[PDB]
């Protein structure tokens, strides 16, 4: 069929914070060594809890996630994918939501 593919490098000043009780800022930059062009991104968030991961489709250097759980041990990965397809993919990147609570006072 289409035997054609190496597949790019892995992105570079890849990064991912929140910044809020649930929010994921995950700032990456394109790769130089990478075999060819980058026709994008694509995220992969899982929840270590449960165990389910959903395949995301971004664009740019730059996105924050939302609708995610207070405080739960989450694990990304980003990877880059152009014509060929996807790459080398980054280490499970494990980042814990912030936690929603300080001033309790009842």
């Amino acid at each position: 069929g289409s035997s054609g593919s190496s597949g790019p490098g892995p992105v570079e000043n890849l990064q991912a914070v929140s910044t809020s009780p649930t929010s994921i800022l995950i700032t990456w930059e394109p790769p130089a060594y990478a075999n060819g062009p980058v026709q994008g991104y694509r995220l992969f968030c899982t929840e270590v809890s449960t165990g389910k991961e959903q395949n995301i489709e971004v664009d740019g250097l730059s996105y924050k996630l939302e609708g995610l759980k207070k405080f739960t041990e989450y694990s990304l990965r980003f990877l880059a994918y152009n014509r060929y397809g996807p790459g080398v993919s980054t280490d499970d990147i494990t980042v814990v939501t912030l936690s929603d609570s300080g001033p309790s006072s009842g």
